């Protein structure tokens, strides 16, 4: 499953909630066709690997969060860790999401 | 001056406005940095060149247009002349710009 986050506090409290987990964050919009046709492959990876937090960002409905973390491309990619943040990939290439979850997991 | 885009009716309405005069659209939004930056340079620019016209388009508040235009990135400026699409960019890059707004005007 991949989670929405609702609010900056709500981020927060999925950060804090993941334990020692990687988490990967898919800033996104509705509109935006990359963001559309990685979505199901996100959710295929989220409901296998269950010791990474899957969460997503709506940046038309979050706009705090998504200038918060810079955001200028879509989708964009966050890995985080305890509260750190560990990479960030901007597009939708699926082998460079796999490579840099394996490499942060 | 940049006038900003309301919807899919006025959009067009300013592309007739236009006439002849080439048309260069940024698409942008509010929380991306660097649209911010880039924004006082094409005011400057609109205030300057008086055979282009300078329009933009909030993302967030015209997603269809977004959609419309496959943004994925911004800032995105799109190069218009007559309603037809002569060329587009991706990002902030000011020397590009410039350089097709010379090319196309």
């Amino acid at each position: 499953m991949v989670y929405q986050v609702k609010d900056q506090e709500d981020f927060t409290k999925q950060l804090n909630e993941a334990g020692n987990k990687l988490v990967v964050i898919d800033f996104y919009a509705t509109w935006c066709g990359p963001c559309k046709m990685i979505a199901p492959k996100l959710e295929e990876l989220s409901q296998s690997m269950s010791d990474v937090v899957f969460l997503k960002v709506d940046v038309d409905e979050c706009e705090d969060i998504a200038q918060d973390n810079q955001i200028a491309c879509m989708p964009t990619f966050l890995f985080m860790k305890n509260g750190q943040k560990l990479d960030s990939l901007s597009g939708a290439n699926y082998d460079k999401l796999l490579e840099l979850v394996e490499k942060n997991k």
